[PDB]
């Protein structure tokens, strides 16, 4: 049920560190990776450009382990 997920708030191009300006959270299905982890993504990378209003999934983005 409202389990939120972290969602594109722009195009995220790949190969670049997340910033916060670029993750909004929404309650979409499927589920993603959990807007918790909104801070701890902050300065990874996405191995793929991620479209705005995209799920962020955990293959996403490199090195990521919840």
């Amino acid at each position: 049920a409202n389990q939120a997920s972290v969602v594109a708030n722009q195009l995220i191009p790949i190969n670049t560190a997340l910033t916060l300006v670029m993750m909004r959270s929404e309650v979409v299905t499927p589920v993603g990776i959990p807007a918790e982890d909104i801070p701890r993504l902050v300065s990874m990378q996405v191995n793929r450009a991620v479209p705005l209003g995209t799920t962020l999934m955990p293959d996403m983005v490199i090195g990521y382990a919840a």
